[PDB]
């Protein structure tokens, strides 16, 4: 059952944001290095597959060298209940794009705090000033900020990102600035709420910095890799 979470999220009342309600994004996951050190999010979306931004995965291209936590609320002391699985194969968008597919070596647990997410339709667009979520543990307790939507062609304007992002990107943020996403986030969920449950809509990817005026996040826009992430989850 995805993008459905057994203990519902709050809204506030990561920079910027707020603390997360304790295990209210099921789907976040916490990607370490062997040696146990936070460095990246991504987003559980089958029991066995994680997707992440590439470039978390620039340093090593060894699924040994990667463990994903499920379950987690604290980043440090790990609670009693969360999941530790290691990595058994990793798949590198193949045009360049900032997106990564990790392989799980044994499928998560299903539990009322481990939920894969849900993924869109192939090549659906959100729309401008959707309030979508991002949510991880970067510049130890889970945070989360509700963002909106900002349409690629107002993002790409000079007085935004200045033509910089592509199709396969979106734009999201408060342009006052102040709260965004940010390096230790990378590779995790941007989430939309669509009618009943939680889409995954972006991973999140780069910016102009963080949390600046005027210099929303750019994530990858998880529709149009829907068919290729299909494509690996069915032959692999
Ligand atoms: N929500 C804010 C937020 C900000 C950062 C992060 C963590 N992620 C990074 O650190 C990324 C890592 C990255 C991502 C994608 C890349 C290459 C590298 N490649 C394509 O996806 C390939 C396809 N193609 C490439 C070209 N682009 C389009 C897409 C267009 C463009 O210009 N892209 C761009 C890319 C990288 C950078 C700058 C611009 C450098 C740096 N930005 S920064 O200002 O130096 C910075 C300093 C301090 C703190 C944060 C940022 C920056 O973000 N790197 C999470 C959240």
């Amino acid at each position: 059952d995805c993008g459905k979470p057994q203990v519902e999220p709050k809204k506030c009342p990561v920079v910027g944001g707020c603390v997360a309600h304790p295990h209210s994004w099921p789907w976040q996951v916490s990607l370490r290095t062997r040696f146990g050190m936070h460095f990246c999010g991504g987003t559980l979306i089958s029991p066995e597959w994680v997707l992440t931004a590439a470039h978390c995965l620039e340093k090593s291209p060894r699924p040994s060298s990667y463990k994903v936590i499920l379950g987690a609320h604290q980043e440090v002391n790990l609670e009693p209940h969360v999941q530790e699985i290691e990595v058994s194969r990793l798949f590198l968008e193949p045009t360049r794009k900032d997106i990564a597919l990790l392989k799980l070596s044994s499928p998560a647990v299903i539990t009322d705090k481990v939920i894969p997410a849900c993924l869109p339709s192939p090549n659906y667009v959100v729309a401008d000033r959707t309030e979508c979520f991002i949510t991880g543990w970067g510049e130890g307790l889970l945070k989360e900020a509700q963002l909106p939507v900002i349409e690629n062609k107002v993002c790409n304007r000079y007085e935004f990102l200045n033509g910089r992002v592509q199709s396969t990107e979106l734009c999201a943020g408060h342009l006052a600035g102040g709260t965004d996403s940010c390096q230790g986030d990378a590779g995790g969920p941007l989430v939309c709420f669509e009618k009943d449950k939680y889409i995954l809509q972006g991973v999140t990817s780069w910016g102009l910095g963080c949390a600046r005026p005027n210099k929303p996040g750019v994530y990858v826009r998880v529709s149009r890799f829907v068919t290729w992430i299909e494509g690996v989850m069915r032959n692999n």
